[PDB]
């Protein structure tokens, strides 16, 4: 099994690692329609989006997507580090796939 | 797909965005009958709902409506600035779709 | 729709405000048998309950009890100011049905 | 209803009141096949525990168990100081009912 | 039944304890298909993984293992301590049975 996030990521297409060592700049979430998201941004202007579950989503990753919102709320409101994050590059805004943190 | 709240806001009707740059300065949640919701003000007298679950929202929308009450109350206590809002402007108070926090 | 607490507690029939402008003193919280319920008291002796899931109301009032709970326990760990409760008067100790926080 | 924790112990068979005042020393949790539990200690060497939620619990009963975990980890991690806890002491560690907190 | 986190990882084949007594150094969280998973990682570079879900973990398993990853994403947060870990050792990264925080 993965020992960390680079090997993880290296274990799917069109994902890459981004490499932050900084907080998460600004937070936004919507409750809208088909909009049903979360977005955070840094300093630097990266943009990344934690996708909307459509189809594509079995049970096992609904949870998950919850979960990272959940994590990514509480990281911005405690100004944790965040070290890296793999996304999917075939989305724009990079949608989410893993994130490490690192204090 | 939106790369943030002024965006996304702009894709639904009747909706509006609020720049308030400023702490929530109360926070109240209801669990009556039929008016399960939570409202926010601002010092500026700005005063905000989101709206209670009914017939209309499936699902994915149901929870999201949790998820932000959720956000809400954490951003209260923990006196995040709020920076804009997206509002459903043809109700009263006016309905949350959307909200970004910056750092 | 209500745009404050007092506005939404006389939309009830025998409700009152209470008014308390301080922290919560105590959290008792029970998982015993028939009395799932949390109570809370301030320094002036006022005890407040959320009342027990009964099997008759539905669902949403199943949910925004549980947050009520979750609610009460933040606010009193975080020491958070507690402005109004309103309640139901026909229960004792007095059952919540919204509550207000402001600074 | 009981209007705090002592009144409510005495309801139930086997109970006992423990008066602690102090904050929780340590926190185990354990997610083993039927051993998912929290255990805690306090500084004077006394242990409870929250009991597996067999498949024996009422509704409300596995859900206000749940309560209870997330109730125990916070105030060990918040430091939050334990009044007293309910315990039912036909059962080793005692199997907490109840807890008071207090400032 | 078992008191402490040694007693009950002895309850099991193919666990172990690792004594840590220090803050977890990195955290990973994966919402990525067949790799819903948390990472950890401690300061000497010892690394261990919270397992993706299967149909091998009853329903109650799976609930304690959402737990356990809501365990280690707030003790990473708030740098708590841990002191002890049960883990399985035929798997790599280790997997995480049990956890034990002292101050
Ligand atoms: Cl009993």
């Amino acid at each position: 099994t993965p020992q960390n996030i680079t090997d993880l990521c290296a274990e799917y297409h069109n994902t890459q690692i981004h490499t932050l060592n900084d907080k998460i700049f600004s937070y936004t979430e919507s409750l809208a329609d088909k909009r049903e998201m979360a977005i955070i941004t840094f300093k630097n202007g990266a943009t990344f989006q934690v996708e909307v579950p459509g189809s594509q989503h079995i049970d096992s990753q609904k949870k998950a997507i919850e979960r990272m919102k959940d994590t990514l709320r509480i990281a911005y409101l405690t100004e944790a580090k965040v070290e890296k994050l793999c996304v999917w590059n075939n989305k724009t805004p990079h949608a989410i796939a893993a994130i490490s943190m690192a204090n």
